[PDB]
């Protein structure tokens, strides 16, 4: 049972960012991550994925992302970056470890792994991301649909959908990008809640970051899809049928497959039992967005806007990582 | 959407055995497996694990296990075997693929992967093993125990248990072996339902095939260190330990469940094949499913053939299953 000052849970961009700042502190720490390789959830993104901002705009603290081959970073490059980042700062990343549970051990916290390894931490920084909690909504008659379903989290390639009629549900960047790729081999139908909003052709995802005083980027395959005229959105249906869907007015479309691009929740099963997870799947944090209210020794990092505006982006996590790390450095004194 | 005659789900020793025979049939087939590497659930066994029979007695069809360095095969050798086995027979193993669902598509079956890939099969041989469905029983007050728990499926090394009081629950070969290893660094207590029965010192796991727990070297050792005393189940758990019928209390820092597994058949839910006992209802041969004739099952344990869930004993059922389906495809 190692005693450390800080345990960081999750070894993605968020955890590596926390790491960079903890290195410059005087504190003893470790970073626990469940994956086989470095790179967080990017290891699970689909093959064609590219970022929506250039390398300079996709960089975490200190060492920036190397310039990419094309205008936008490819999935591969993001992995290469995050790999080389750990080495560059020789960060204490133990991998693979699945943290099962964090629980009270007197004044400190006890972090337990699936295989019985244990750590004793004065502080914990949860940086586990969202990929692990894919969200599918509940629609009437869904349990009856005979076709194929998957979440965007497991989308990989358009091939399997060749020649099918396919519903893409969700109107974010993901929906748009996957719609773009699947429309190349399938009769496609984009189902969105509100009619989608595209940024301008001459601008990129850095814009979403610039709203940090407090929608979807025209990345090349999206430009292409627009030009092929497949970016028409339709409102949600009313019911699912065994073979398709049905709308308010009674119009019926058949589908062979459905791809849920309906987002994710924070992956905080390891904090259940500390009673920190709200029924909305978040935690209640202080005004800085970072520190948990019900248990002062737990900080959270990188999860999304409730945990800091644009914290769930490469560029935007840096600020909160700094703040979280100086906050805990104070706590350890 | 590939049409094949037979889809084998699971690329462990069971699936490779089904594979060996399907190769000698004239049939088109494929083997889908979820893991990163070959070797099935042996990739997940703990570091010190050795088999309880020699190599000759741990072999699947055709090409036998190479002789091992020591008297019993080590985890590493088992993986090496199963790796080379696939190359030797150039078996059609697609990996990694997670089969989500098998469902009716007219006369045939439709096998669907998590990422949308699809196959159209006249027949399906489920060989997904048990590792994926670890079983922990439900004891009173368990939710309250403050210490550490894991199933044997995630046991790895004794180090984390150094200096603790530790309960080992389950009295199989696993319990015994894990007890043997963890007793080297921890005050240990073996909790079993039935007082455990050891085979004789001069015999090994081949005996179990000739139809309880084998005296493999670390177990001999543990016997000699006097740590193989079993105790009956407790009555309830406390936050810091357990309590027996008579009211005696022992404290524990950790608990390791060696209480077995169920068959991993989530992919057959929805065909309504999975009994509430976690099995499926099969014909007299033990292999073919009753409620859906196009589904065979292989390697899952005694209900699916005596000693089917062993390296040596799966061979027979693989052959039988494969000749059964070869008949069905005609
Ligand atoms: C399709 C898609 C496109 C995106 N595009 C962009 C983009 O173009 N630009 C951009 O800035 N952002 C983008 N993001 C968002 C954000 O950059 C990613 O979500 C990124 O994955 C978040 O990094 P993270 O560390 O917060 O989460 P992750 O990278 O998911 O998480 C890090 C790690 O924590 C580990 N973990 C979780 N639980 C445990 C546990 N119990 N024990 C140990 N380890 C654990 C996980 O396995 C994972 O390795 C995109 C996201 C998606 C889904
Ligand atoms: C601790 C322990 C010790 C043992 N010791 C011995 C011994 O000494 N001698 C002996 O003969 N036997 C022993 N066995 C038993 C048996 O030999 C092994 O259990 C073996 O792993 C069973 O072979 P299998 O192929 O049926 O299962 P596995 O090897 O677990 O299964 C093969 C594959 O099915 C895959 N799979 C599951 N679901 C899906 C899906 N939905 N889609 C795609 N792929 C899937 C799994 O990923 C897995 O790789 C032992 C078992 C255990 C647990």
């Amino acid at each position: 049972m190692d005693s450390v000052d800080v345990v960081v849970i999750g070894g993605g961009q968020s955890g590596l960012s926390a790491g960079y700042f903890l290195r410059r502190s005087g504190l003893s720490y470790v970073i626990l991550d469940a994956e086989a390789s470095p790179g967080g959830a990017w290891q699970h993104a689909w093959h064609s994925l590219h970022l929506f901002s250039p390398a300079g705009w996709s960089s975490i603290p200190g060492w920036p992302m190397p310039a990419s081959q094309g205008p936008y970073p490819a999935r591969a490059e993001v992995l290469a970056y995050l790999a080389q980042y750990e080495q560059k700062y020789a960060l204490p990343v133990l991998r693979p470890i699945r943290v099962q549970r964090v629980s009270h051990f007197g004044e400190r916290l006890r972090v337990v792994a699936r295989d019985g390894r244990q750590w004793l931490a004065r502080a914990v920084i949860s940086a586990t991301g969202t990929w692990g909690e894919a969200y599918t909504p509940e629609y009437q008659g869904l349990e009856s649909f005979a076709g194929i379903q998957l979440h965007s989290a497991h989308y990989s390639t358009p091939a399997p959908f060749a020649g099918m009629r396919v519903a893409i549900i969700g109107g974010g960047n993901s929906g748009a990008q996957i719609l773009a790729e699947v429309s190349t081999v399938a009769e496609t139908t984009w189902i969105t809640r509100t009619e989608p909003a595209f940024l301008a052709d001459d601008v990129d995802g850095r814009v979403l970051f610039e709203r940090a005083t407090e929608d979807i980027v025209m990345v090349p395959p999206v430009l292409d899809a627009r030009a092929r005229g497949v970016l028409a959105a339709v409102p949600p249906p009313a019911r699912f049928s065994p073979t398709g869907m049905q709308w308010a007015d009674g119009t019926e479309r058949a589908f062979d497959a459905v791809i849920w691009c309906t987002g994710f929740r924070p992956a905080l099963s390891h904090l259940k039992g500390l009673d920190l997870v709200t029924p909305q799947g978040q935690v209640e944090v202080d005004g800085s967005g970072l520190r948990a209210l019900a248990v002062p020794s737990v900080w959270l990092l990188g999860y999304g806007d409730w945990n800091g505006m644009a914290s769930a982006t490469l560029i935007g996590v840096t600020r909160y990582a700094r703040e979280a790390v100086r906050q805990v450095t104070a706590y350890c004194a």
